[PDB]
């Protein structure tokens, strides 16, 4: 997976910021942000979500259907937010906008 090819619209500094946020909230360091790590992230960001809200956020970008976010899926959140592709009620929008990222 090349995030430089896949997401050229992202500066290389923005990309390492995103890697940093990703590594922060992947507590277990398995390379994924799972449902509980996402829940904690939305709380620590100040935009807590319902349990089923968190599952629907993951499903929006869970391209391999395993219920957890790999780093390429986590990048896709900000790609979709940046391109205006998120539904207006999506928790991913709140993740992006509460995140300290633009
Ligand atoms: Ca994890
Ligand atoms: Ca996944
Ligand atoms: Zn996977
Ligand atoms: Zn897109």
């Amino acid at each position: 997976f090349n995030p430089y090819t896949e997401f050229p619209e992202f500066s290389r500094r923005l990309l390492k910021d995103l890697e940093k946020m990703f590594k922060t909230y992947d507590a277990g360091r398995d390379g994924f942000i799972d449902l509980m790590e996402l829940k904690l992230m939305m709380e620590k960001l100040g935009a807590p979500q319902t349990h089923l809200g968190l599952k629907s956020m993951i499903k929006e970008v869970d391209e391999d259907f395993d219920g957890k976010l790999s780093f390429r899926e986590f990048l896709l959140i900000f790609h979709k937010a940046a391109a205006g592709e998120l539904q207006e009620d999506s928790g991913l929008l709140a993740l992006a906008k509460f995140s300290e990222i633009d």
